[PDB]
């Protein structure tokens, strides 16, 4: 019934914000739509696999909220697996390598592909963090896809094409789906196309022993009966002095303030008395989330080591059900398995399929990228498809179509009255990921906390120290990575 | 609480689907979020305008459902005034014209634009109204949005302005929002540039006696008490032998089948249990509706005929906040008046405005337009944005971004085991549109009376008979027009006479 805050939905940014305020002596009440805390993470356990990220798994440098809390809950990381050649496989053909990207012979496809990832970088550097909207060309950049640019920029179909394997594995959306702006924003956030792209010092380099759920459901265990299961939000009435929130299942809950901690197009499924403003009315019906399956093959043995393969594939082209792997395998060495992407049209192509179907494919694929008829035997298989889940809407994240972002973007997380607004949409660091969710939690809970009196307006956004567990290697770029012509520079030139 | 069928929305698609299925016997119940009926219509009624359209309005030749609906209930239609001359407003200066599009000197610019228009047809009678993502180009047309196209098409700035407001008009959306697939499927489902675009012999021929709201209301009149106000629904519960429907004010509706004839994306609205299927999960993420103001400022005159000006002006550039008028004088000729539409992204930076600010902003506009000191001294204003509404989500209708009319379009009409879909969103004739609403409503009912074995099969899709009160001309083009060159094709011509 009463409490001082509801917050609106119980995945890790939920849970981050409804703990913080617990932890500053108010009454939090969270209500969670599903028989389950996580949202888009989800620790599948049983015999076959032990524990397995089936949503959000991969936390790196830079990602120091998620660490902090992670580690106050009594959780350890542990490395993915790059020790051994990475495998570049195109037009059917496995070239292993070491590095973060891929490395290319021919002359003008290596000055193409170098123009391609500074280009990335050079126009992300124009986009502020807090308000992409105010880039310099933000209109222009805003009214073009992705496709558009990639088309514009690539002088060759190499790098063309894997360019649009790292958006499609980047945001689960196709290149002609999303905004130039969004996208380039989106990367810029991550901290560059190394930093989001790289396992060793990136975005991939470490997993949570015992999966990436616990971290939702020990905050649960915090925070006892306070967390309210089976209770999706319908109504949310601000006519009268204490906000009203009601449930499916007829329960109702008076707060002071509320936190929607969902995300944005989710809003959809809560009626709103009074309406909401118009910008944002409109805004949740323009931003979908992305596609994807993610699947886990087990195997008896990480046979590949002994091919000296570390595990992760960058595979090209339209015939390949999955565009990017990694090595699976337990810290100890066990459960054995490899970590694949169906990525964006391939996950809405392929779900028609049987999960058996799907298996087959995966290994016949990994047989050939790998060079092993080992990959033909697997012993156990996991899977899960986030575009069918009502209360997710897709995973990772939510991507914005040409046009929106520059007219709805700065309505995001602008409060509506006792309203405000967490998820990992609204963070401006690793936005998309587990450590935007911890942002945007904390910063939320902090709004609130703001304008009860309790904290100073310079304490809503707080900086976060490195962690001592996790430290990151500054980016680094060489002279010739700097300096070298582009192809149509080369062109210029002659 | 018990009925056959429950209809979740009273829009022009939901009462003609109740309708349908009352007048063959059967027990229907309306729910309907709103306190009123109508959805995307509304007619207004006050003294100073005595009635007025502030969502959907005109009708005309080839709508002949809502023709054939409208003159059931005891409805007339009259038609808007273009007896005298229209004006196209482009550089801050006003050409007068008549015929449907603007008339163009230029050589260059002649062919660019008879191009243009001709372009934009023949790429459509590539793309079939049932199925457009069959279309044999549909990939490479979806991934494209207008604003490309029309990069590619128009040779000349004068084409591409014309073309770009073509497009905000049409679909209250700007040419990097939508889909060029799904611009060029909606502009062909609707007979194609010609007939969209004409007021004589088009689109917006003829508006309702006395309001749209009407049909509406007066199917509510004929449906009694099985049409229940203020019901939005909440949750639907298909696991068990009769469906279960739940609206926000606790009442529950058990039904043989249901309904949804609501815009796609206020499915979202809706807790669905089970779950929907994955392809409708994401597609109701993926459908916006456009954004409008429509506004309507009185004279005490419709001064603007005295100038051989029938009211109608197109008006090119950033500046302008209505790229388009009609003259909404009523057939009387009194309550004098002319509509203006605010689109797309104009509707989203006006509406910071007051109401009093846009209304001095439209009669400026007006007046330069009109060159006529007369159109600064309104008597009345009535407005509406219909971007604020959270039972309608926008105006006029659903458009569709680049990728996703071929990845999630054939879902748009596909049951969900015992809920059917309604609504102009899913229409094949004038989608988008009152009479679309018509169509799609109808077929929807027929496909429950065929699921209960009431009729065959090869009924559920039925012709209309052609109005005898709103005939068609056909629409015809000149030899000329079909065969002079685009503007690279006569460099191609140059090129080769040269070598
Ligand atoms: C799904 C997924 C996957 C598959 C994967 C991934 C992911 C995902 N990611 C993402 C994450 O997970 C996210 O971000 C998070 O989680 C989010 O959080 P938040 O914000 O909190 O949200 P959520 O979860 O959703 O929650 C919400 C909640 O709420 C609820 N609801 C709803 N509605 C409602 C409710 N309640 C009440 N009422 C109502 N109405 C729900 O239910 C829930 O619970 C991620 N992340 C990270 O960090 N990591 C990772 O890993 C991940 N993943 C992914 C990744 C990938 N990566 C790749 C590889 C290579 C590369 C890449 C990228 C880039 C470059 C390279
Ligand atoms: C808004 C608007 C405006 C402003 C204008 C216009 C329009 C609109 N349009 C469109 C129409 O209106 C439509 O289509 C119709 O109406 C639709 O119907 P439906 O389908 O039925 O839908 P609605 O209405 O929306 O309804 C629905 C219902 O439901 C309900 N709900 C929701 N949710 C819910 C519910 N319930 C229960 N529960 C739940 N959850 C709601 O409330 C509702 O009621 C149009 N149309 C026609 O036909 N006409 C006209 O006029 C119109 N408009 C416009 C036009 C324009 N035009 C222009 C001029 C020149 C040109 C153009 C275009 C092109 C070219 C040229």
């Amino acid at each position: 019934n009463k409490c001082d805050v509801v917050v609106v939905g119980g995945g890790i940014s939920g849970m981050a914000a409804a703990k913080l305020l617990h932890d500053s002596g108010l009454n939090v009440v969270v209500l969670e739509a599903r028989d389950r805390v996580g949202g888009r993470t989800y620790t599948l356990r049983n015999q076959k696999v032990k524990y397995v990220d089936l949503g959000g798994s991969y936390v790196g440098p830079t990602q120091n909220r998620i660490l902090r809390l992670a580690k106050e809950l009594g959780l350890e990381t542990y490395k993915v697996n790059e020790v051994e050649r990475l495998i570049h496989h195109v037009k059917g053909k496995s070239y292993p390598f070491r590095g973060p990207f891929p490395p290319v012979w021919n002359p003008i496809t290596y000055l193409d592909h170098n123009n391609f990832w500074r280009t990335m970088d050079d126009m992300g550097r124009e986009i502020p963090s807090d308000a992409p909207w105010k880039a310099p060309l933000a209109e222009e950049w805003d009214n073009m896809t992705m496709k558009e640019l990639l088309d514009k920029l690539c002088w060759t179909e190499s790098a063309k094409q894997l360019a649009t394997l790292f958006v499609n594995l980047c945001v689960t959306a196709e290149t002609h789906e999303v905004s130039a702006l969004w996208f380039l924003w989106y990367v810029k956030q991550c901290g560059g196309t190394t930093r989001i792209f790289s396992t060793t010092n990136g975005g991939q380099e470490r997993k949570f022993v015992g999966g990436s759920g616990q971290v939702s459901e020990r905050i649960m265990d915090l925070l006892g009966d306070r967390v309210k299961l089976e209770r999706p939000v319908i109504y949310i009435d601000q006519t009268r002095e204490n906000v009203l929130v009601e449930t499916l299942n007829h329960e109702m809950y008076e707060a002071k303030y509320v936190i929607s901690a969902i995300p944005p197009t989710l809003g959809m499924k809560i009626h709103f008395n009074p309406p909401l403003p118009m910008m944002r009315n409109q805004m949740i019906t323009r931003v979908p989330l992305g596609s994807v399956i993610k699947c886990i093959v087990y195997y008896k043995e990480p046979f590949w080591r002994k091919k000296d393969y570390c595990g992760t594939m960058i595979i090209d082209g339209e015939e390949a059900p999955v565009a990017y792997t990694l090595d699976d395998t337990k810290p100890e060495g066990n459960y054995a398995a490899i970590m694949g992407f169906i990525l964006a049209h391939k996950a809405r192509k392929l779900a028609r399929l049987t999960k058996e179907e799907r298996l087959k494919k995966l290994c016949e694929l990994y047989a050939k990228v790998l060079g092993s008829l080992e990959a033909l035997e697997p012993v156990h298989y996991e899977e899960k498809n986030w575009c069918e889940e009502q209360y997710s809407g897709g995973c990772y994240t939510t991507y914005f179509p040409p046009g929106i972002l520059t007219q709805y973007g700065r309505v995001l997380r602008q409060p509506v009255d006792r309203i405000y607004f967490a998820g990992t949409e609204t963070a401006t660091h690793w936005s998309g990921y587990m450590e935007g969710a911890v942002e945007a939690g904390e910063r939320a809970a902090r709004e609130i906390l703001h304008a009860m009196g309790k904290i100073p307006e310079d304490e809503i956004w707080q900086s976060e120290p490195e962690s001592v567990d996790v430290p990151a290697q500054p980016i680094t770029t060489t002279f010739l990575e700097r300096h070298l012509p582009s192809v149509p520079g080369l062109l210029r030139l002659i």
